[PDB]
DNA sequence: GACCACGGCGCC
DNA sequence: AAAAGGCGCCGTGGTC
């Protein structure tokens, strides 16, 4: 390409090199743009950012987040990553996409700019005639990248002092547990080492091994195994408590406080847009889509996520979203009727599980019940279910008969979906988002049937993901005009931040946007709460 | 210091 | 652990 002085003409593709992958933390080392057989290299990248109207090219969202961090309103535009991801969601990295569609991902901005231009041309070509994928690109993914950029640069407020204090308290409790574990073993060892624990439980103490690990066939010490052994030796309960506490402390309590950004004073995640097989987003660095919520200590941690002073958090969560999607995709009259009547399948199952009436099902019971509902829907075995519910195998097998019989046209949809996947080599969401599942023709049964479970889960999980993304795209500009903020997405949930005066109006508005995103054969219901912290906001 | 594979486990 | 699916991060163990 012909070397040409900065700045580039408008519509040029950008290339850029960060000192580290996280755009809120990165130094912009270099910046370039490419168009019309030219390549322009910015003498000083930060200053050159101001000359661009739009970030167009590979990882456009990351450069846009960096720009917002610097006070520049630079929105992301076309990104070949989004084109490739729609063509095949195993296209998750620029290294791979480059190799697959016409170049190499190097460490030089000018080369990355040229690459973006070339790859865009080629991938755009491949999407011609693919009208549904085109609609997903233009109406969903592309605008969604702009929304994600704002969410990332905005961040979420965290009560750091609270977490610091919590750490010291959990440390003492952890020591109480580990000391007792060592007393019971008769000697200390690295309790964090599942290999050392394996030998203590199964070789030294006389406990029966229950299961083996997947890759290396060691005797497993997983929570499920320990659960089954909870009454064979008092050390087992202590170990389970130890695991709970150390998991929460090492993953959330200790790391999160150290990740507060000096400029914003908030915590900033990344919402990865080309990272999953089904079309869901993922979150990393840190992952804010797996903040604890179940146990007492977990809830204490979620309480650390708080609203700016003068603001409130608003949490909105789609009700039984994948069951409703299933009703629509399958067209099952019984299931559709359930939602037209306003029934709650999770409460109902929770009612059967704990042997209480529906009004007796508390939040944590209902939670347990959804693991069972989706567990079964997506192929859980009779054997496993009996083990979890701690009931006879015959009771577990029975529950699964009744489950699929109540909703007769589901299996038809599953069989239709699997046959279709075998022929085309891929399955599809409602909107035509694709996932290739070649192992549907595998000759090994365990491999083939695992593939089948992935394949028929995908249209359901993926449609739910399409709906939520579309909702985010419609909702974002409405929040901007009300002076509220979109902060996080957790798959079928959004967390917004609104000024106190407008929080009620924002909650109502967001609820309606989410419910009316794309009407289905059953209503979509959204549960909404308002609060000073994330736990309170989910009520 | 960093990379991986693994087991394990937090959320949806 | 097991015929639920989708993720990312932790510490260990082994390298490099
Ligand atoms: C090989 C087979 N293998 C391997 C593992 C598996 O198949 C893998 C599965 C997996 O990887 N791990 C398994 C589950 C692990 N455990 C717990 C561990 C167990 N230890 C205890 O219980 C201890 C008890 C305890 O301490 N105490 C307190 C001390 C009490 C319990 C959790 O996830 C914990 C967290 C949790 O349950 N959070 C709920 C959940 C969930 C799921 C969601 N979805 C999809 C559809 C939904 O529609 C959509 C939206 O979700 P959501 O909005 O929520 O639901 P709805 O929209 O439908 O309903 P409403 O919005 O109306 O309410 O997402 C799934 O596909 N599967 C799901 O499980
Ligand atoms: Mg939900
Ligand atoms: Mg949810």
């Amino acid at each position: 390409l012909e070397e040409a002085p900065w700045p580039p003409p408008e519509g040029a593709f950008v290339g850029f090199v960060l000192s580290r992958k996280e755009p809120m933390w990165a130094d912009l080392l270099a910046l370039a743009a490419a168009r019309g057989g030219r390549v322009h290299r910015a003498p000083e990248p930060y200053k050159a950012l101001r000359d661009l109207k739009e970030a167009r090219g590979l990882l456009a969202k990351d450069l846009s987040v960096l720009a917002l961090r610097e006070g520049l309103g630079l929105p992301p535009g076309d990104d070949p990553m989004l084109l490739a991801y729609l063509l095949d969601p195993s296209n998750t990295t620029p290294e791979g996409v480059a190799r697959r569609y016409g170049g190499e991902w190097t460490e030089e901005a000018g080369e990355r700019a040229a690459l973006s231009e070339r790859l865009f041309a080629n991938l755009w070509g491949r999407l011609e005639g693919e009208e549904r994928l085109l609609w997903l690109y233009r109406e969903v993914e592309r605008p969604l990248s702009a929304v994600l950029a704002h969410m990332e640069a905005t961040g979420v407020r965290l009560d750091v002092a609270y977490l610091r204090a919590l750490s010291l308290e959990v440390a003492e409790e952890i020591a109480r547990l580990e000391a007792e574990v060592f007393r019971l073993a008769g000697h200390p060892f690295n309790l964090n080492s599942r290999d050392q624990l394996e030998r203590v439980l199964f070789d030294e103490l006389g406990l029966p091994a229950i299961g083996k690990t997947e890759k290396t066939g060691k005797r497993s010490t997983s929570a499920a195994v320990l659960e089954a052994l909870r009454e064979a030796h008092p050390i087992v309960e202590k170990i389970l408590q130890y695991r709970e506490l150390t998991k929460l402390k090492s993953t959330y309590i200790d790391p999160l406080p150290d990740l507060i950004h000096p400029r914003t004073g908030r915590l900033h995640t990344r919402f990865n847009q080309t990272a999953t097989a089904t079309g869901r987003l993922s979150s990393s660095d840190p992952n804010l889509q797996n903040i604890p919520v179940r146990t007492p200590l977990g809830q204490r941690i979620r309480r650390a996520f708080i609203a700016e002073e003068g603001w409130l958090l608003v949490a909105l969560d789609y009700s039984q979203i994948e069951l409703r999607v299933l009703a629509h995709l399958s067209g099952d009259e019984n299931l559709i009727r359930v939602f037209q009547e306003g029934r709650d399948i999770h409460t109902e199952t929770a009612s059967w599980m704990f042997g209480v009436p529906r009004e007796a099902v508390d939040p944590l019971m209902r939670r347990a019940a959804k693991t069972i509902n989706f567990g079964v829907l997506y192929g859980m075995s009779a054997h496993r279910l009996s083990q979890e519910l701690a009931i006879p195998y015959e009771e577990a097998q029975a529950f699964i008969e009744r489950y699929f019989q109540s909703f007769p046209k589901v299996r038809a949809w599953i069989e239709k979906t699997l046959e279709e996947g075998r022929r085309r080599g891929y399955v599809e969401t409602l909107f035509g988002r694709r996932r290739y599942v070649p192992d549907l023709e595998a000759r090994v049964k365990s491999v083939r049937e695992a593939a089948e479970r992935m394949a028929f889960n995908m249209p359901v999980q993926g449609t739910a993901a399409d709906l939520m993304k579309l909702a985010m795209v419609k909702l974002f500009p409405r929040l901007e005009e009300m002076g509220a903020r979109m902060l996080l997405q957790v798959h079928d949930e959004l967390v917004l931040e609104a000024p106190k005066e407008r929080a009620e109006a924002v909650a109502r508005l967001a609820k309606e946007v989410m419910e009316g995103v794309y009407p289905l054969a059953v209503p979509l219901e959204v549960e909404v709460g308002i609060g000073e912290d994330w736990l309170s906001a989910k009520e």
